[PDB]
């Protein structure tokens, strides 16, 4: 019965196996380096294409999805420039201050927190899946003989199949090109973010009371600003991007202290109604760095009997739907080409390989687009600036190629490419 190793129990791992239980594929174990669930306090939103891949795993992660996801009530999301409105009635002012509308109906999002979604598919598990305290430090992989797993608590174990969902700064990736291949560490993509809850009259005196009853978006140079209100409209959620200048000087630490100095200089000289909105935000903050895999694509996702997935293989700003979004199609695929090779070492090695062919070009495609989504929501993306035709025109080609995908299709092309290859 294949052993099949998981390397972390992250929101992709987690699909990984409750994709291949439900097909009773062999014996799978998850391997998490903490000694309980990391506390990461996250939101998402998954597309329809993305719960499409969802159903298709274990319908009972869509189930569990539906029970704590939102949806925004207004298809449409209005793009107001933020920058260069001089009062708040200018601002507020649809026919002046409106760059573009933008109908999300097509990509459907769905918005949850990270924690409460992770932890619904955590007890679809069964107890003997997760291993704590198991933190992959090196494997060796090869000769006609199981991978050797090697953890730093100095244990050992085996698998015939190693599926690494070990995140953005993946171990398993660094292992599987060597620690000075130029994409074995992710990099700093230049946005960070930091998010505030305010009081929703405040969010009131500052946008009107039209602006700050929906979902919303500030665009402006180098920052641009995502806002709304939350459940019952008693409280209202400001997300703040912003161009960083100056190059990440932590290390592959993520979320930095920082104080409200930072959001006041940035939007320094925007208009009245984003300076005051950025006044309520707290002393004390978190700043965010976005890392990704943009500037260094992987030549590929796997070798011999390791295959990467989620933000381990292609690592993806925000700006198109969740990263995960990427990997529910890698755990969709694997489950797919894992079910093949049960109904051999060539054969796991063929499969791994097939999901890397298949995968690699969709997948790193998302990466850059949404990069360059963010550069065009901050207007340093070519020469479009502001222009909200030309944003707008770019919005609606990109997420044709996210929406308009055809799932059955990606995994019959897998399943056949495996079987013409064995
Ligand atoms: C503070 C923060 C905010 C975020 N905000 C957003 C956001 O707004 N939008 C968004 O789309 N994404 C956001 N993300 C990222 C989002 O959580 C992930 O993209 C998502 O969970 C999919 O990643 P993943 O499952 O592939 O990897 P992860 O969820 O990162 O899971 C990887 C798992 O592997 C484990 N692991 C790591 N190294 C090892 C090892 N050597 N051995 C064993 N286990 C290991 C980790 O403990 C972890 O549980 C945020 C992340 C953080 C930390």
């Amino acid at each position: 019965p294949l052993s099949i190793a998981i390397i972390g129990g992250g929101i992709i791992g987690l699909m990984t196996a409750l994709g291949l239980l439900h097909r009773n594929i062999g014996k799978v174990t998850i391997y998490e380096r903490a000694s309980a669930w990391p506390d990461i306090g996250a939101a998402f939103a998954f597309t329809g294409i993305a719960r499409e891949c969802m159903q298709r795993l274990d319908p009972a992660i869509l189930s569990a999805l539906s029970k704590v996801a939102q949806r925004n009530p207004h298809d449409k999301v209005r793009y107001w420039d933020g920058f260069h409105p001089k009062s708040k009635e200018e601002a507020q002012d649809p026919e002046k201050s409106v760059l573009f509308e933008i109908e999300e109906k097509n990509m459907a999002y769905w918005a949850c927190l990270r924690g409460v979604f992770h932890a619904e598919m955590a007890r679809l598990l069964p107890e003997r899946v997760v291993r704590f305290g198991k933190r992959l430090v090196a494997y060796e992989d090869g000769g006609d003989q199981k991978v050797v797993l090697r953890f730093e608590d100095g244990e050992v174990e085996e698998a015939d199949i190693v599926i690494a969902c070990d995140g953005v700064h993946s171990t398993a990736r660094r292992v599987l090109l060597g620690a000075e291949h130029p994409a074995a560490n992710a990099r700093y993509s230049r946005k960070a973010v930091y998010r505030a809850l305010v009081p929703m009259p405040a969010a009131i005196d500052a946008l009107g009371t039209e602006k700050a009853h929906v979902q919303i978006a500030h665009c402006g140079p180098d920052a641009h600003i995502v806002s709304f209100p939350v459940n019952n409209a008693q409280i209202y959620n400001v997300f703040l991007f912003t161009h960083d200048s100056n190059e990440w000087t932590h290390g592959h630490t993520m979320t930095v202290p920082s104080s409200k100095e930072e959001i006041l200089s940035a939007v320094e000289n925007w208009g009245p109604h984003i300076k005051e909105l950025a006044s309520l935000f707290p002393e004390q903050l978190s700043k965010y760095a976005i890392f990704d895999q943009a500037d260094h694509p992987l030549p590929y996702y796997a070798a011999g009997r390791v295959a990467l997935a989620g933000d381990a293989a292609h690592a993806s700003s925000p700006f198109h739907g969740a990263g995960a979004c990427m990997g529910v199609e890698d755990a969709l695929v694997l489950a797919e080409l894992l079910e093949k090779v049960q109904n051999k070492k060539s054969n796991i090695e063929l499969a791994l390989k097939t999901y890397s062919d298949v995968r690699i070009e969709r997948s790193q495609w998302l990466v850059k687009s949404s990069r360059e989504m963010g550069d065009l929501y901050e207007w340093r993306y070519e020469d479009i600036g502001g222009d909200g035709v030309k944003c707008k025109a770019e919005w609606e080609r990109r997420s044709r190629v996210i929406w308009d995908f055809d799932v059955q299709g990606m995994v019959d092309q897998a399943r056949e490419a495996y079987e013409r290859a064995v």
